[PDB]
């Protein structure tokens, strides 16, 4: 019994494959068109008339038609400090996150496990990602409790990473499944805006844009290598992963977990940073495959905001339809941070099937998934579609 | 170019190996024998002479001779709220962590890199663990900037997992190293008690024992598969990993990150709970190897408290020598959370090389590393030593 024999008989043989995808969102649906009226009223800023008009323009150009929020008029009426712009409110928000994050997360995981069709007891690893986690144990522990998974599921919680973490969990899931024979990784991203909601300030118009973009949602996947045919159904294959920090971007997107909750900073130069740095990311990802035409692959980009998508599109002269799946999710759910790119994969495989195309990847063969966040960090995931 | 082809050329070949280890602690060294006097004073509790007696009792049974603390008398003086039992202090604490966690971490990383000998440019992944992290980007990003690592180093932050995370970062590095050819992983655990320090209250003695046990420290590792002959020197090889949740232990160890900072709680039976489940963790790890004599392997156990070591030793009837390296770290450093097990690995290989033994693992071939924390969780890492 050498380390050699053990090592060989311990790893998996094939690439990490996404075998199921399920999503969930709080029940409360908030229409974008009339959110301003609602927001300024609930945050007692109906006098800030001049600033409201500014928020209306932000929503009207957000390219989002609705979002789902755990925060309701009733809940907010119960927590006035969360409605103020900058008041001590962390403890209240932590109580909300302790319950909703795992609840919404479980709901998505249940749909995913049901599509997968195998015993939940076969889940060997669990990755749970959220913008923040309120306590110790982290939310990965609470989700395992709710799901009733085996006590020995290997857990990894991914917290305070941010909007690019959808790529992060996929990069993490790829290695856990590829290096371990028989491993089946349940991946869950669950983001709830109770962590970021706050009143408006006619001084932080930069932060005000987060309130017009951020929505709630949870997305779950089952990832594994060496799919069992007649028992499992591959959706996408992961090929290669990368993570990088854009130069001259320190402070473009950051946050501070404080007594008043999670404060956030957004810079208007974010879309430019992403656009200026996207070609580089692609070359590194696709040149090895000998791919130069970026319209010959399917696309999944974190919809941080509509400008990021527009400028990436122009930069690479992408056909207008490349970003359809990404804009569809932005339109129906808003920016759900880490969960976005997972909803997009689901929308894409679903639309591809619904409409009888060649592969789950809009008929195309190769594809890419991008996550953007604090750093500014860029996560890259090369994917391969599956024949329908 | 096929995914199947890419996979084969993309993965590493052998077991993840620890190539270097370096540690660091704040300069302020606090002796345990006189801590009660210092503590009850800085926390204006001089008058509760009785509780000051109960703490001195705790510090005496602690088996800790001293600890290193970033928090100095002066600093606490500037931060009166951190010296209360439960007053709004999170914002003050975050400022401290934002600076010290990364500073101490870089200090340990630099030492690890020096032992290693290769350019830090060869580092491909970075795992940074700390009980908490103050903002977004997480401390992993800050460490990357401070060390001057390449901007495309793949990061993963391990936050709010707890005392068992020393095992967790080992479990993660193993998959990242083994599944990526050429991968060189910098692992860093950095823990600073500015997150947990608080005045005493005779109503939460479980919180008080935290004050007699928790110390500060950072430890760094370099992990990679396929060491380059006569350039890199292996220290230990990782063979197998596991993580499990002990039955009926929920509530034994937990915390809440709130406005008053991070609390800590216990159900005081933690020691029995670890003892009771340890054999089963050991069986699962070693039956597969025909090893049943736990005195025939080397030991690394997270020193949450002296009683845990005593009970594991009692129950397994281990020779007093087994827990020596472990108890020596607890003695000179106290409980540094996630960092402990890494300081212990360093102590074990040093003492083994110093006593002219045949392996880095006290002359033995196989060994075990145990991490324990919120959950209650038990992390297991099976190691193999290297001939010296
Ligand atoms: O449901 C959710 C949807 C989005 C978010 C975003 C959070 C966030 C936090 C930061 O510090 C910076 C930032 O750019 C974004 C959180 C929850
Ligand atoms: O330097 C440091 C060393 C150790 C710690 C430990 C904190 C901690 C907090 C919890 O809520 C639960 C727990 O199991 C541990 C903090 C700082």
């Amino acid at each position: 019994v050498s380390v050699s024999e053990i090592r060989k008989a311990q790893r998996a043989e094939g690439p990490a494959t996404i075998l199921a995808i399920g999503t969930a969102n709080p029940a409360n649906c908030v229409e974008q068109s009339t959110y301003p009226d609602f927001y300024f009223k609930i945050t007692n800023s109906e006098h800030k008339t001049e600033l409201k008009e500014k928020f209306q323009r932000m929503c009207d150009k957000s390219m989002i038609k609705r979002r789902y929020m755990y925060l309701t008029e009733e809940i907010l009426k119960e927590n006035p400090n969360v409605c103020e712009y900058m008041a001590p409110s962390l403890d209240a928000r932590q109580a909300m996150l302790a319950m909703e994050v795992p609840r919404l997360g479980k709901e998505a995981a249940v749909k995913a496990i049901k599509e997968w069709g195998q015993p939940k007891s076969k889940i060997t690893h669990l990755i749970v990602c959220s913008t923040t986690t309120p306590d110790l144990p982290g939310a990965d522990y609470q989700l395992t409790k709710l799901l009733g998974l085996r006590p020995y599921v290997k857990r990894v919680g991914v917290f305070q990473h941010g909007c690019f973490a959808g790529g992060t969990v996929l990069r993490l899931a790829k290695d856990l499944a590829e290096n371990n024979k028989g491993a089946r990784v349940l991946v869950v991203c669950s983001e709830v805006t109770a962590v970021t909601f706050r009143g408006p300030s006619d001084t932080h118009l930069d932060s005000l844009v987060g309130q017009a973009l951020f929505g709630d949602g949870a997305a779950a996947l089952i990832v594994g290598s060496d799919p069992v045919p007649e028992i499992e159904k591959p959706i996408f294959e992961m090929v290669w992963t990368a993570q990088t920090i854009a130069p001259d971007s320190e402070g473009a997107i950051d946050g501070h977990l404080r007594e008043a909750g999670l404060t956030f900073h957004l810079k208007g130069a974010v879309p430019d940073i992403v656009s200026k740095n996207i070609t580089k990311a692609l070359v590194e990802a696709f040149e090895p495959l000998g791919i130069s035409d970026y319209n010959s692959i399917f696309w999944i980009a974190h919809p941080g905001g509509p400008a990021i998508l527009d400028q990436v599109e122009q930069k690479l002269a992408l056909k207008p339809e490349k970003m359809n799946a990404t804009r569809e999710v932005l339109s129906e759910y808003g920016n759900m941070s880490s969960a976005c790119v997972l909803f997009i994969l689901d929308e894409m495989r679903k639309k591809s099937t619904q409409n009888g195309l060649k592969t789950t990847g809009e008929g195309l063969e190769w594809g890419v998934l991008f996550g953007f966040g604090p750093g500014l960090t860029i996560e890259t995931v090369v994917l391969r579609s599956v024949a329908i």
